[PDB]
């Protein structure tokens, strides 16, 4: 409902997420009032071109609420990594890694 999180889309310092709910933003719910209470269902997978995207949703496992909606999305561009979230809950965060050939991802 909004008021379940602190921060709307808070800032990880740079952290990119296809997992987890953030229990420190998250300062329960607001339809019934119940906190360290949640689920993730209808979570879908995409790939496109070598890019690989993840969107989900927040449940109360009180009143199944959709708390909040995640999305994590991935990228390679030429010889870097690229890597963006963007949740209601979980957080904003964007970061960028130089690889090359051998996959040593830093
Ligand atoms: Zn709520
Ligand atoms: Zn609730
Ligand atoms: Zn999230």
């Amino acid at each position: 409902c909004g008021d379940c999180v602190e921060k709307e889309y808070p800032n990880r310092g740079n952290t990119c997420l296809e997992n987890g709910s953030f229990l420190l933003n998250f300062t329960g719910c607001a339809v019934c009032s119940k906190r360290d209470f949640m689920l993730i269902t209808n979570k879908s997978l995409k790939e496109e071109d070598g890019e690989e995207i993840v969107t989900y949703d927040h449940l109360c496992k009180n009143c199944h609420h959709v708390i909040a909606r995640h999305e994590y999305t991935f990228s390679i561009m030429d010889e870097f990594q690229e890597y963006t979230m963007l949740c209601l809950l979980c957080g904003k965060a964007e970061d960028t890694i130089s690889i090359l050939p051998d996959d040593p991802r830093q």
